[PDB]
């Protein structure tokens, strides 16, 4: 996998957000996670929503650089959303917000799976540690 550059816009919530990517306006949805819904009425404002959207909104706001990595598979999601793993000054966002219990590891799609193992170590550690989510 290769990292890419790219700026923010807008932070939408914990797990998708609008960046500038190749000079093109986009919406990214963070690969192998989920973040406590906070606008699908069909949901509500779920536990956590709004914990795991300021999370996320602080870290994207707040870097010096931002890094989209696609993963092997398809880079976009039938809303046309881009899928990747989005880093923060080297931090993966996505490792960030399952290691705080901020996000289960879901949505797991071979072959777009490169970092699966990873985030699963994080998420047992957020669970064994009973954060937020799992507390
Ligand atoms: C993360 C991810 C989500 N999606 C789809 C699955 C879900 O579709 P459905 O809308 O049918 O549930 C939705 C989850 O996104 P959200 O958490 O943003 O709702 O996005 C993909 O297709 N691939 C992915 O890699
Ligand atoms: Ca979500």
């Amino acid at each position: 996998l290769h990292k890419e550059p790219a700026t923010l816009i807008k932070a939408i919530d914990g797990d998708t957000v609008k960046l500038m990517y190749k000079g093109q306006p986009m919406t990214f949805r963070l690969l192998l996670v989920d973040t406590p819904e906070t606008k699908h009425p069909k949901k509500g404002v779920e536990k956590y929503g709004p914990e795991a959207s300021a999370f996320t909104k602080k870290m994207v706001e707040n870097a010096k650089k931002i890094e989209v990595e696609f993963d092997k598979g398809q880079r976009t999601d039938k809303y046309g959303r881009g899928l990747a793993y989005i880093y923060a000054d080297g931090k993966m966002v996505n490792e960030a917000l399952v290691r705080q219990g901020l996000a289960k590891v879901a949505y797991v799609y071979k072959p777009n799976n490169t970092h699966e193992q990873h985030l699963r170590k994080s998420e047992a550690q957020a669970k064994k540690e009973k954060l937020n989510i799992w507390s």
